[PDB]
């Protein structure tokens, strides 16, 4: 068969001892985008290909998360969660399972992933240019989920020339920092009998996250926060951890800011209150329009800050503000101290001083523990 096609193929209860392609870690300067666990698989490992819109127009939104654990290989196959918010806030979301996982690198260096079930018939797919200036998805899931979803990079800096560590065991890469995002869906009630249509709104962003571990989520974090927004010439991309508890860590970050596509802050430190760019990130607990998660955490917001090196480097502020629920999803028994994770769109407000650029976001934040 084929020639000068490089293949990671996981299919649940096939061995990968046999699979030619060798592991690898963070590759400098690379979207990352060809499986890290590839002819073994530390039992506890994941990775993530990740990706996001939101309409400003609207404020309709989706998040694909398209994953491949190792826990996969043994039992239940490889998950791919979708999510969607309408523009008048109904939503709609689904957990995949796929018994098969292909990641392929063509000849053209297009990286193709498949998610796909022989029995049913069914995929979800992901491609990626070569030069990550575009990537789509396909989704074939009769009676589930059919159409597409297209990005395309927004002129300027890549941010891939950036350090993607977030703390010692997890890497965090952008392959695609800012994209203009556009997705077609029919997305079909809890008995595949009748489908809705989801037309991701005008003026969208989002874009492309790529990520990885060889250890649990909560091996890695206690809490989390993520978010994606374009705020009128800004561009920011944060995920911000918390560590395990007892852990001696500090809190982790890689957070990017963007002014007309030029990137001004590369915040692999989060601090509290300058030798580094850096991230301050604070929760918020304050209009008629705010919105918490279903759990314990009841922010309604963020504040967002980020410093640049040096004597007399700007700063930039925004806020954040909770605005609409996309998801929330339990990571506990219920009751009072319960935990989850819950996305929101998000309405931001800021830039510099004097400055208040307006803008919407994907937000998501998730408690362990």
């Amino acid at each position: 068969h084929m020639s000068n096609v490089t293949v990671s193929a996981f299919t649940v209860d096939k061995s990968i001892s046999e699979e030619h392609v060798l592991p690898s870690s963070f590759i400098p300067g690379s979207g990352n985008i060809f499986p890290k666990f590839t002819s073994a698989i530390p039992k506890t490992a994941w990775e993530l290909w990740y990706f996001d819109g939101i309409s400003k127009d609207d404020k309709s939104s989706i998040v694909i998360g398209v994953t491949r654990n190792a826990e996969g290989l043994k039992h239940g196959g490889f998950k791919v969660q979708v999510f969607v918010i309408w523009a008048d806030e109904r939503t709609w979301h689904r957990d995949l399972f796929f018994p098969e996982s292909v990641v392929s690198i063509n000849e053209s260096g297009v990286t193709d992933g498949i998610w796909k079930d022989a029995t049913s018939n069914s995929s979800i797919s992901f491609s990626c240019a070569g030069d990550l200036s575009k990537a789509s998805l396909v989704f074939d899931v009769p009676g589930v989920v059919q159409g597409d979803m297209h990005l395309e990079a927004l002129p300027g800096d890549t941010g891939l020339d950036t350090d993607a560590r977030l703390g010692p065991s997890v890497y965090y890469v952008r392959p695609i920092g800012r994209a203009s995002v556009k997705a077609q869906l029919s997305l079909y009630s809890s008995d595949a009998t009748a489908a809705e249509q989801f037309s991701l709104g005008t003026s969208a962003n989002g874009g492309m996250d790529r990520v990885w571990s060889p250890l649990s989520w909560p091996q890695v974090m206690t809490e989390s926060y993520y978010l994606r927004t374009q705020v009128g010439p800004y561009a920011m991309q944060i995920m911000r951890i918390f560590p395990p508890a007892g852990s001696e860590d500090q809190p982790s970050t890689m957070a990017r800011l963007y002014r007309e596509g030029q990137l001004v802050c590369v915040a692999q430190h989060v601090v509290t209150r300058m030798t580094h760019d850096s991230l301050i990130l604070s929760k918020q607990d304050n209009s008629e329009d705010v919105v918490t998660g279903g759990y314990r955490d009841k922010n309604t917001g963020y504040t967002v800050e980020f410093v640049e090196k040096g004597n007399e480097g700007q700063r930039w502020k925004f806020q954040v503000r909770h605005e609409r629920i996309i998801w929330n999803t339990p990571t506990s028994r219920p009751g009072p101290d319960a935990t989850g994770n819950t996305g929101f769109v998000e309405v931001l407000c800021g830039g510099t001083i004097g400055e208040s650029y307006e803008g919407v976001g994907t937000g998501g934040q998730c408690e362990l523990s």
